[PDB]
């Protein structure tokens, strides 16, 4: 399924030309994507966003729990886990949820990324 | 360097016995290692730990910043980032620091894994 191919293609697209092409193929040209509430539209914007992630990081890895029906609405969602290494050498992780909708052709037409609130501070 | 080979060997060891054997080769038989603030000793205990990580998880990936000298003592340390998928399907992340000591022969003789105080 397109949603199940997404994360591995995203990670492979950092270094792989064909994987990048396949990654873009998962999406409708009119994809609406949201990053912590900020909405973006279209394939040009999407390609620019993916390319930005790859220039920002020397390495990145995504793991996901599995796409399940959202409690409310017509969407599917999954928990995800990210680890990476910045272009500056430092490392990081992130946890969150992605929420998505497919069209009748099975292409991704909506994809929202919601990073969790963090709890690094302990005092 | 043995410490620079550690992380990628660790991850590759989940699916390749040659990587596991190379990983084990980095260590002194006198390895003292610390997990969750609890100390263990010896290569047998070390092998059992690595094997447990791979039964506990379907997948695991480690990223590290780079091994640098510690503020005090003769150890080296690195920040690390881990993401994984549990045997139960759930996913997780963790951040922390590893602190290591090499013996005179360059083998890992002390390794403390120190997850962040979150
Ligand atoms: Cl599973």
């Amino acid at each position: 399924t397109t949603l199940d191919r997404y994360f591995d293609l995203f990670d492979a697209s950092r270094t792989d030309e064909k994987a990048f092409d396949d990654l873009i193929s998962l999406f409708s040209d009119e994809i609406t994507f949201v990053l912590n509430g900020q909405e973006q539209h279209g394939i040009d914007a999407w390609k620019q966003f993916v390319r930005m992630v790859f220039t920002a990081n020397q390495d990145i890895k995504h793991m996901y729990a599995g796409w399940v029906p959202s409690e409310t609405g017509d969407t599917m969602e999954t928990r995800w886990a990210v680890c990476g290494k910045s272009a500056d050498g430092s490392v990081f992780t992130q946890d969150g949820t992605d929420i998505a909708r497919l069209n009748a052709d099975g292409k991704i037409v909506y994809l929202a990324n919601v990073p969790d609130d963090t709890a690094m501070f302990n005092q």
